[PDB]
């Protein structure tokens, strides 16, 4: 309901001061520690909402594990809390006792946010807690997240890689259905100043339950985004950016191919593209003549490519202007 999503925004937010953190301080930046940061912030958004909606901690899903292999080969289970000292004795039993780091990341980690939107505080919408299951993608596009390219122009407003193609992804989804419910999308490195070098980011979110349809306030032939790999037309590193592109207008259609897409890629932005009159389709469904859904797997990957889109009708343009080939 609406205060799930205005917690999962703020916890959003908490995500991306975490993803900010290990690039704008020098002793996290010198610092497998994607796969610590992936771990950590996933870890941070589900004990966020156990803790504030009890019983929600179960219903979380990720693309991470919550067990982490240290440098010894010990398996470490990532649980937080609930002290900030212990939080530091599990990430230096992490980091081979590395204390400056580890009190860092246990700072960041236990510092709160109050980050609100005006728009979504009067919006009063229920909705049972049993139905809920919730799909993290904790940092999406890790790649250019540690590339850190801070300097790319963008081609039409659509950024070919950077950091701006970094998104974390909190989608909610309807456990019996498998239909997507609401999502957040949270690009915490939208705009940096160069005299001060600090990046601030956007959040973006949607619901669509039992026919309300409601989504965040969006700025002001065909376009159409692929990825790097892909195998008018614009390339864009990210999954959630690429969904992202489609939400805010910058592309029409956003295709990929292979079967590398999974739950967690796409079932936030695919609430905001419900709440919006768009979604996302199976692509070899449609290449062969069907929604997304996100409570039965294969094994949590998207089979069979998808196609992201926000209208109808520039979906069925597209669709039957090349099956004509
Ligand atoms: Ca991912």
């Amino acid at each position: 309901m609406s205060d799930i999503l205005q917690e999962l925004l703020r916890v959003s937010e908490k995500a991306a001061n975490i993803a900010r953190a290990c690039r704008q301080q020098e002793t996290l930046f010198q610092l497998d520690f994607k796969t610590l940061a992936a771990v950590l912030v996933q870890e941070v958004i589900k004990e966020n909402m156990e803790n504030k909606f009890p019983g929600l901690g179960k219903k979380i899903f990720g693309e991470e594990s919550n067990e982490l292999t240290n440098d010894l080969g010990e398996k470490i289970i990532m649980r937080l809390g609930p002290t900030e000292e212990e939080t530091v004795a599990l990430l230096s039993k992490v980091l081979n006792g590395n204390k400056l780091a580890s009190e860092a990341l246990a700072k960041v980690v236990h510092q709160d946010v109050f980050f609100s939107d005006p728009a979504l505080d009067s919006v009063e919408i229920n909705i049972p807690q049993d139905i809920l299951g919730i799909w993290v993608d904790p940092i999406d596009s890790t790649y250019q997240y540690i590339k850190g390219s801070a300097d790319i122009t963008p081609n039409q407003g659509i950024f070919p890689s950077g950091l701006q193609c970094v998104t974390v992804l909190i989608g909610v989804y309807d456990i019996q259905t498998g239909v997507p419910l609401m999502g957040v999308i949270n690009q915490p490195f939208v705009s940096q100043d160069l005299h001060t070098r600090r990046w601030k980011g956007q959040c973006y979110w949607g619901l669509s339950y039992l026919g309300t349809n409601i989504h965040s306030l969006l700025p002001p032939s065909v376009v159409i985004s692929t990825s790097e790999k892909e195998t008018r037309i614009f390339r864009a590193a990210g999954a959630g950016y690429k969904s992202l592109c489609v939400i805010l207008g910058l592309a029409d259609i956003y295709i990929f191919s292979e079967d590398t897409t999974f739950k967690w890629d796409s079932c936030a932005a695919h609430a905001i593209l419900r709440a919006m009159g768009g979604g996302m389709v199976d692509l070899k469904e449609c290449l062969e003549r069907p929604q997304l859904v996100y409570h039965v797997g294969n094994q949590w990957a998207n089979k069979g490519g998808l196609i992201a889109y926000r209208s109808e009708k520039q979906l069925e343009t597209f669709l039957s202007r090349l099956l004509q080939h």
